[PDB]
């Protein structure tokens, strides 16, 4: 199953930032507090906002950062592309050892949904091939990160900005650069055709395998650049070399090589389950990584 | 539509580490009272048959090594409620949440905070099926983690897990220590009684997809509460009360669709299959998502 990291050590971090009558979530590490720049949009300034315009009718008293109900004073703000930036006056106590980390299609974390500054749940995200991921957000949303803990260490990879037509969502890395094509515009956008995460059902396979259920292995191998050609005819995305690596550990668990569970893998493709299930499933799961499998054993 | 947990920051906060000599597992820390599953006095082999009040008559409050982090806790007393051990220790702790024990019904949802060694490991969402097992994701030590709701910063404790039956599926207490279901911590094969799908979160789940814009499933038929209920139980659902079909309300006025037209559409699911089809990408009908679960997330 899918499991959420702990999220109490993000919770602590979590804002509300309001400009006028526009509120959404920021991010508090240290004496900053990361938000989607959009904040200081008005409804009729974002069907098509200058946001470099927008930013010098702004000044830091024109910032309301609440940690609930109390006031963390603006003394300073700047843009980095999407993101703003809100120096304060207080550093946060409960700042956890982090970084900043922009991630690949295929890897998963953690979303804190909030709404006004307030955490209201958490539920585990994985970044699909055509930058967007499929999400829960509502109203007020924008500003909720996504994150991955590592022994005590927090990578925040996500901070969440729209919603695209199809009810899948885009946002930027913690630096305000977009995963994908899109921009923070109210205006007609679309997430391109989405691919089936290859990497990640041979993981699940690999986890199949460790718990007994190991009926489609086959008796064939296949090279990678075989493999790859005939995947993309099937929608699935071809492996890289950093995708053949991080299968090692499993592979070497369970003695399966990469290139056969690959050739499993194909013959799935080309014939179908013929009515069985793996792990309960009758479809193939692409949204646990490698490090998920692992992490859940 | 995604098995959404609550924030677990509030409950990580009381989380510690019971050991006595050789076992370990995990307690729950609220104000100066440590709670623990009690077989955390048990060795090895008392655990295949144990005599729990003759095994604490027999052991001391220095017994007891409880761990918050890196400090440890004094236990300066200690007793016994049912399948719970209440150690009190020297220090209350200082994150001690608003909170209440509450015994939940069959069907109801709760987050589930997964421990080691003291140490939070993961989030995730459960129901307590009707045979009173939860189908969780529990490894060796877990013992002690809990589960929980969380409605306007009150945690609601419902569930501290203690062991998993040979399905797979696990079992464990309310935190007063009486076991949901017909089992006992003692290390003997224990089978639950038969499974049967939660019908008011099936339907839940399906107004979920249509406000999703799933909608391929309904129909123009409806049904009586009492033709639908036969058929449910026929096909080992649980019967559709009045009360679930006003709980229901407010996913029927949302979508307009009345829940016997819903019913009728589950009918019909039930009969027919889904036919190579998926419902919010599922393949199979999902049961663990009730009617406030849907409303909070839509
Ligand atoms: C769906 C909405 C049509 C209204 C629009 N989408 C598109 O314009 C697109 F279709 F082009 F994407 C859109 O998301 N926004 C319009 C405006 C901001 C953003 C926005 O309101 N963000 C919310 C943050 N609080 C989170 C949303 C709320 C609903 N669910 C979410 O996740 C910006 C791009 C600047
Ligand atoms: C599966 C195990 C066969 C070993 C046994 N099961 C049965 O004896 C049953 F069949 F009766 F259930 C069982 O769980 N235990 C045996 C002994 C305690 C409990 C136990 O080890 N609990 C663990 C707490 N740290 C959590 C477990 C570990 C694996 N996954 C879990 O969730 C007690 C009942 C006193």
């Amino acid at each position: 199953r899918k499991m959420a990291f702990p999220s109490g050590k993000v919770e602590s971090c979590m804002v509300q930032v309001t400009c006028g009558t526009t509120t959404l979530n920021g991010l508090w590490l240290d004496d900053v507090v990361y938000c989607p720049r959009h904040v200081i949009c008005t409804s009729e300034d974002m069907l098509n906002p200058n946001y470099e315009d927008l930013l010098i009718r702004k000044s830091n008293h024109n910032f309301l950062v609440q940690a609930g109900n109390v006031q963390l004073r603006v003394i300073g703000h700047s843009m980095q592309n999407c993101v703003l930036k809100l120096k304060v006056d207080t550093a946060n106590p409960k700042t956890p050892k982090y970084k900043f980390v922009r991630i690949q299609p295929g890897q998963t974390f953690s979303v804190l949904a909030c709404y006004n500054g307030s955490p209201s749940g958490v539920y585990q995200c994985a970044m699909r091939p055509n930058f967007t991921i499929k999400g829960s957000f509502l109203n007020g949303s924008c500003g909720s990160v996504g994150f991955n803990i590592d022994y005590d260490c927090v990578s925040f990879c996500y901070m969440h900005h729209m919603e695209l037509p199809t009810g899948v969502h885009a946002g930027t890395d913690l630096e305000g650069n977009f995963y994908g094509p899109f921009v923070d515009r109210q205006t007609a956008q679309a997430a391109g055709t989405d691919t089936t995460i290859t990497v990640n059902v041979l993981a699940w396979l690999y986890a199949a395998v460790i718990n007994g259920d190991r009926w489609f292995l086959n008796r064939f191998t296949t090279t990678l650049n075989d493999f790859n050609l005939v995947a993309m005819k099937y929608n699935y995305e071809p492996l890289t070399q950093d995708h053949v690596d991080i299968l090692g550990p499993l592979s070497a668990q369970t003695g399966i090589a990469v290139l056969d569970m690959c050739a499993s893998l194909k013959e799935l493709l080309q014939n179908g389950m013929n009515g069985r299930t793996i792990l309960g499933s009758a479809l193939l799961e692409d949204e646990f990584t490698p490090f998920d499998v692992v992490r859940q054993c």
